[PDB]
């Protein structure tokens, strides 16, 4: 099962991706990274104050359906 995830991107881009809830953050920026041109190494992905950490999963920071999110550069 999938859930909608939400991106604001710097320099007014925006989309959106069906994951699921449990893959990594690094699983996440390279799903990111085949939709922006922005490498998985430069991305910083901002969520609920914070950026979030590679090697954990997004439902520690309990990501939900329809949430949004930003992806900025390092």
């Amino acid at each position: 099962m999938v859930i909608n995830v939400s991106f604001k991107v710097t320099g007014g881009k925006e989309f959106t991706v069906a994951i699921e809830p449990d893959i990594t953050v690094l699983d996440l920026k390279k799903i990111c990274a085949e939709h922006v041109d922005i490498p998985v190494e430069a991305q910083r992905i901002i969520f609920k104050g914070k950026i979030l950490k590679d090697k954990e999963s997004l439902t520690l920071y309990g990501v939900a359906d329809g949430n949004t999110m930003h992806l900025v550069r390092s």
